[PDB]
DNA sequence: GACTTGTGTATAAGAGTCAG
DNA sequence: CTGACTCTTATACACAAGTC
DNA sequence: GACTTGTGTATAAGAGTCAG
DNA sequence: CTGACTCTTATACACAAGTC
């Protein structure tokens, strides 16, 4: 968590014990991690420094036969472990991305669409960990990724079995430390093989209900008993504005607005299997006429008795949403999808050092994240909040406390062109990253001119 | 020539006699020139550096009612034109665009391809001047923007009189400068009414033919007449490597080679209207058998009689090519088609603006150019020049005098992620406005590094 | 001298993107 | 998905600065 | 101790992009 | 269009640095 914003550091920390059978393939990834986080989003080449032997490195180090790809992911992976150890609950996020490809090499790779799309790739199963108190993002746990035949009778396996394939692979890795592990996962994963394999595992979860299900006790579907169930409370949530295009193309405006929503839970036992678990029913009160109302059924192993437990499971499960988050900031931030190799596992070895390259843009922005009086200095060098403070001379706002950790976030973000169109206080990742570029790049010239005037050398 | 890299000051001399309407619109408009040649790329927000103000600004001009596109683009024009007075000879490349869009405004803009397309938006047909000595980029001469209409029946002219409209205002604005300018346009022009237009205003041009057409005299197609003439020497061409893609999206290889061509050239005279002018035939002498022949015929106003006079003909028209690298800069690079105005005339203006930051960025490169010994002072501030001389320590290749003209783009070039991955020395004007951007960037820290110490100030 | 338009501030929100 | 944002257009008010 | 693989240098070029 | 580039993969050679 500290080996972060010292892309050279970041990169040792996460890669330095990957197991690729030659100590030179390792500290060459180490060195291709660094370059690349340092110039998180750009080519190769420009990552290359004008190094003529970064660059060669580089590319021998992507296209070479004896670097596994998975290897690779693994030592990543055992990091966020080692991290993990710092924490007394955790969330694992779970959910699967595409990788899409339209360039010669796509011939090689698997369906994404139709048997003829021109668009082909991997699909990519991923698990993120996040800490479970303030939901700041550990890292990446596990990814499988596979190719999708044209001919679904071509398939090796079922691709539901990705959700049991992840979770064997976390139990694995954390050890002891799983039972702190709350898996999180979309309607996708309510599958009753998925939910008998947690729980005979002793594992928590929170997972979206999409089947409808008998209830043993009742013989009713889970919806029809949670209805019945007494009102624990309820709570308000803000919906915020924005655009929508579907799947032909169509626009149309998501006003922003509020919902109030009533809440009731159970524990619920499983026709099939006789697998007793909680369930979470969340359902909007008075919905607008002219709206489908808010419902969330979550299925889980955590207790739902009274109503903060059952805010507890909901609130959970507002949080999946990171991990599409990581998902974006693999392909548009790291650009996971910009990459050109001309081999599958060429693209393989670079697209995966950059899912690592992924979650650190993530984390740079909550390094900086806003119930205290913080200082920038916790942060930032001396030199960084010096000169961040030459350049925010005349824009801190008013609420932001003169050398605090909030203002140098805000004056970070405004390097990055955050304006706060809505008004919420919070920039993008993206924003944050460009911020952060820009005052790394400024530092250069900020230092060079120490450095020259250390030496007694007249500047200009 | 000499405005250009301070952004500001370019800015203001393209900009400031803008006509429209009220002083306050002109200093605006410079204004938001300014800040978008000084972040080329990027969008309005980024653009305005934090301030709120700025924004409001740059937002409220480009959707201002009483500011009329055609004289944006006019003002930027006659700075041209007055630019063009330095030079004995210009050409003055001209060619059709599109700016193509598919957001909710694409419906109120014209056809672009099928009825049915969701891509919509303006055809562009420009005009950029250039001087003939040394080739330099002088600026846009003349645009004119029109919507195509679904039915090609409510077209209140027809596109082919865009030549003619070009060159009315080419000759309007250039007065008795136009005697200077050779117009040169791909086979598209090769209309009767247009090669009458210039001949009767006595006006210069290198058209390409690609319309078979009799010579009076002879009785002959003008390619049998002229394969007639004697030669008059040749050339030899390296066409270099590159990837192609076609139309449907297959994938090929151009592998580099050597062509070896004859020239032949002749006056000529027209059967319809009986206009006399020039001509002048490249040929492929031993084309390889697996490949079709080079072939070149090109209309002119220029004598042709000798070897060298004929060649600068053949010269003069492989410069056509600028204008597509203008068309380049303006999409891709200054971000044409990346705006989001949800009006077409906000649209209209803010592209229009986005025009003159384009060809500043093909200039950035230009001025930067490499038979002398310059040194870097000459382009470059004693500052900037110590600062990339402190960047660039220990990548000045051998051929590179210390602190020349050569170096100093040599340098910016390798900030840019310029690695000459086909050894020509040649970097894109995508990779010097990198680099440019890079070293002034770092040159805000160097320079508040320099104003704390001139304050006394303790440095980190 | 009468009337309209721009600037800078605070506030609000529809449109668009990537993700899907 | 109750996403999480940035880009764009817009409003009131109090002056400043234009035009006719 | 015998054999294979990486590094850094010079050289070459196929693949891909935007433009079209 | 005889575009003008960047991204990617590849080769030889002379060592350095691995493995078995
Ligand atoms: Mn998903
Ligand atoms: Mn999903
Ligand atoms: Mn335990
Ligand atoms: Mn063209
Ligand atoms: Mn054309
Ligand atoms: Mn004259």
């Amino acid at each position: 968590t500290s080996a972060l914003h010292r892309a050279a550091d970041w990169a040792k920390s996460v890669f330095s014990s990957a197991a690729l059978g030659d100590p030179r393939r390792t500290a060459r990834l180490v060195n291709v991690a660094a370059q690349l986080a340092k110039y998180s989003g750009k080519s190769i080449t420009i990552s290359s420094e004008g190094s003529k032997a970064a660059q060669e490195g580089a590319y021998r180090f992507i296209r070479n036969p004896n670097v596994s790809a998975e290897a690779i992911r693994k030592a990543g992976a055992m990091q966020t472990v080692k991290l993990a150890q710092e924490f007394p609950e955790l969330l694992a996020i779970e959910d699967t991305t595409s990788l899409s490809y339209r360039h010669q090499v796509a011939e090689e790779l698997g369906k994404l669409g139709s048997i003829q799309d021109k668009s082909r790739g991997w699909w990519v199963h991923s698990v993120l960990l996040l800490e479970a108190t303030t939901f700041r993002t550990v890292g990446l746990l596990h990814q499988e990724w596979w190719m999708r035949p044209d001919d679904p009778a071509d398939a090796d396996e079922k691709e539901s079995g990705k959700w049991l394939a992840a979770a064997a692979t976390s139990r694995l890795r954390m050890g002891s430390m799983m039972s702190n592990v709350i898996a999180v996962c979309d309607r996708e994963a309510d599958i009753h093989a998925y939910l008998q394999d947690k729980l005979a595992h002793n594992e928590r979860f929170v997972v979206r209900s999409k089947h409808p299900r008998k209830d043993v006790e009742s013989g009713l579907y889970l919806y029809d008993h949670l209805k019945n169930q007494p009102e624990l409370g309820g709570y308000q949530i803000s919906i915020p504005q924005k655009g929508v295009v579907d799947k032909r193309g169509k626009r149309k405006n998501r006003p922003a607005r509020k919902a109030s929503l009533s809440l009731r839970s159970g524990r619920i036992t499983l026709k099939q299997g006789n697998i007793t678990l909680n369930a979470v029913l969340a359902e909007e009160i008075n919905p607008p006429k002219g709206e489908t109302p808010l419902k969330w059924l979550l299925l889980t192993s955590e207790p739902v008795e009274s109503l903060a437990q059952a805010l507890r499971v909901i609130d959970i499960y507002t949080h999946r949403w990171r991990i599409e988050e990581f998902h974006k900031a693999w392909k548009t931030g790291a650009g996971a999808e910009r990459q050109r190799m001309e081999k599958p596992d060429n693209l393989e070895r670079m697209v995966s050092i950059l899912s690592f390259v992924a979650v650190r843009l993530l984390q740079l922005r909550e390094s900086f994240t806003p119930v205290e009086s913080q200082s920038a200095e916790t942060v930032l060098t001396p030199d960084e909040c010096q000169l961040l403070g030459y350049l925010d001379k005349g824009k801190r706002k008013r609420k932001e406390k003169a050398g605090s950790l909030q203002w140098a976030y805000m004056a970070i973000a405004r390097l990055g062109g955050f304006m706060d169109s809505k008004r919420t206080g919070i920039a993008s990742w993206g924003a944050l990253w460009e911020g952060w570029e820009a005052l790394q790049s400024k530092l250069d010239g900020f230092l060079a001119a120490k450095d020259l005037m250390a030496q007694g050398i007249k500047i200009g």
